């Protein structure tokens, strides 16, 4: 017969690095909100690959765009032009209303690019002395696992044993305007990079007015506001960008994950000419960045979000999810939080009972989720989920939680 | 009618960052060794997307692998297991003969991962005090454009305006064994990262015995030998790895680019257990790393290389290429170099005549190549090229050079 789930776990243990920490389920097929394991068991996906399959697994519009282009041309590198990139660039810049886009592959690559842009703008436009430029980050931040990314992390698991660390990165508390105002007194700060909602920190939602205050302070002190929307963007929270909730325009926007609906690693840095054009020809590139195959899948992925009105559906259904979760006993679920379909519960963890064990039983009962911490479980289904499917999922969540 | 080449160039100028320095040609289709522009003009590909399409453009076996998996499952993230990754891991580890592989997406991500491995091994196994670990690099090195990668560069265009820089990165001359020996006297050195041939530096091949000497020095001093085979590996130089020419076994091998045949961003870090397992569960992973779609194309990409005996081809045909190139007048072309089908020519550059000019005329005569420097031109056609195809290309190169 074919490999069992245990066969699959065992082979990876033998031949693969032990760098990940997966929930033990072994998936072989996905469609829409559903995943199937190698034994044929069916599950509601409530993780969406960390919000990278907002459009559902294997969306036929995005699949078709990939299959069509793969027969024509997949990669020239940046040594030559391809015919598709410009069409994607015009589309995405007009959608989000920035002059320009710089295409990258992974989320961390887009963050690296934003730091370089901020620094280069800092030195060549603002006039900071080389090499004294600072970038300010919020505690709890996550933007990937390069050496530079972990240098700004407050999570010991990401940075311990991996230094020495990149200089010029400062850390302040999240959701803390007085602290930003204090940090921005230093003329050498070029940018503040921040998530509108912190995903990996446990879906930490800042108070109303935070984002307007950040925009105000950054403008006041001539500092770039970089909004990392790699997890929160693209209809996930109920808008094109989570910053749309307070109608503020960051200087640089980062996109990734669901930019391709899961079909291809595509990320993007959006900003106006006065920031973008600080990087000159030859000063920054990658092999796969802007390749025609990725661009065709990103165009289709973005069109799906628009056409199916997934932002509106995420807004409507998320409030149902939160309100239903809030009905669970307080001696069990101590907090419910989120926006749109990016949500989390906090459980009253004991020594015998934690998020991991809850998630294992969830899995056994046909729903896949994963903790961010011993007491925090993230809930993020694909945005194509219908209300009846959500309520079926809610029933599974209730039954599971109350069975301990 | 459709866009012209100028249309395509102008749309990117308006809506895309000005960060690439491309040769002006607008490609829409690629099959095997051939590329077609938007006017329908046909070119020999003599760059292979910087050795990323060793297997030719749109190889039907790798295309089939993509089309087959895209309908099943494309992305779970590493929060869950997929059924394909382990099959890929067993296959690639047994092929190159290392215990384990850590999957990443882009080349620079593989390099960052290797630096993290070297540091954590440095602290936990070698006993270096945190955070005093050093990694040594060679002048002329290229491994990408993250902040960390540019912090090891000797190219001002990569690092200027982007500081401050990552500490703990030391630089010595390439092809210099005494310099390495002197650097490795410092017990806080964890690793030496080096290309067996430097691609971007202009196909700089080190003297016979260099790699054997690097291996000896690293072993003596308990330092990890990291070989970056992202450009040189996968049959490009006429072996599975350029390092095979001297029977040398690095501690860490980096693969990327042609690992997917240009169909998907896939990179790999290969090393044994005592190094790999210094990273513990949850300490390093990315969203798209190890996804089933990428793994399916990577297995097919590798099988093509093996099945079609492309290393053997690259070796025989590269000997012909260099032989014919050396027949050119010694005052116009000053040096010919390379291994397999990674080759370059150095030209007697004048005020009015340079590599860029030669490559513009080459393009006009139906052959695509790109300068590495004002006086250096790289030639790297896909490895599926037959002898008669190569000879036709050679006459086009011959005619063009002597047409000035
Ligand atoms: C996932 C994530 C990233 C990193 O994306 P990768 O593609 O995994 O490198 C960056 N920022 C945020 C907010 C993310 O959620
Ligand atoms: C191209 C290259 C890389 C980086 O590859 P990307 O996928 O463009 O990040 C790293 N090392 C070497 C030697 C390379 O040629």
């Amino acid at each position: 017969g074919p490999p069992t789930s245990d066969d699959i776990f065992e082979r990876e243990y033998k031949y693969g690095a032990h760098n990940a920490h997966p929930l033990p389920v072994a998936l072989e097929r996905g469609k829409g909100i559903y995943l199937w394991d190698v034994e044929g068991r069916k599950y509601f996906d409530f993780l969406s690959s960390i919000s990278a399959v907002n459009q559902g697994h294997c969306h036929p519009k995005i699949v078709n765009a990939l299959k069509s282009q793969v027969d024509k041309l997949t990669l020239t590198s940046r040594a030559f032009y391809n015919n598709v990139l410009g069409e994607y660039e015009e589309y995405i810049t007009k959608l989000f209303n920035y002059h320009k886009v710089l295409p990258m592959n992974t989320g961390v690559e887009a963050g690296e690019t934003a730091c370089k842009l901020a620094r280069k703008w800092g030195y060549t436009v603002k006039g900071i002395q080389k090499y004294k430029a600072k970038i300010v980050f919020a505690a709890g931040n996550f933007w990937g696992r390069t050496l530079s990314a972990i240098s700004s992390s407050t999570d010991p698991t990401s940075y311990d044993g991996f230094g020495p660390f990149m200089p010029g990165f400062d850390i302040i508390p999240y959701n803390d305007l007085p602290a930003l105002e204090r940090a921005l007194q230093d003329p050498n700060v070029a940018a503040f990079m921040v998530e509108p909602i912190q995903g990996e920190a446990g879906v930490v939602v800042p108070d109303p007015g935070y984002l307007m205050g950040v925009r105000e302070l950054c403008t006041r002190h001539q500092v770039l506001f970089i909004a990392d929307e790699i997890q929160t963007g693209l209809a996930r929270t109920g808008r094109w960008l989570a910053v749309d909730y307070e109608n503020v325009r960051p200087d640089i926007v980062l996109l990734g994950k669901a930019l391709s609906g899961g079909l291809y690693p595509v990320s993007a840095v959006l900003c106006d000419d006065d920031i973008m054009l600080t990087i000159k020809p030859g000063e920054h590139f990658s092999t796969y960045g802007g390749n025609p195959l990725g661009c065709r899948v990103a165009i289709a992925a973005l069109e799906v979000l628009e056409e199916e009105n997934l932002a509106e559906n995420a807004d409507k259904l998320g409030i149902i999810l939160r309100n239903e979760l809030m009905k669970l006993p307080s001696d069990v679920v101590t907090a419910v939080r989120g926006k749109g379909l990016l949500n989390a519960i906090v459980i009253k963890e004991t020594k015998d009972w934690d998020a991991w064990k809850v998630c294992l039983r969830l899995r056994d009962n046909g729903l896949l989720a994963k903790p961010t911490h011993g007491d925090i479980i993230r809930f993020a289904p694909p945005l194509v989920i219908k209300e009846d499917e959500l309520r079926e999922s809610i029933e599974i969540i209730n039954k599971t939680i109350l069975s301990f």
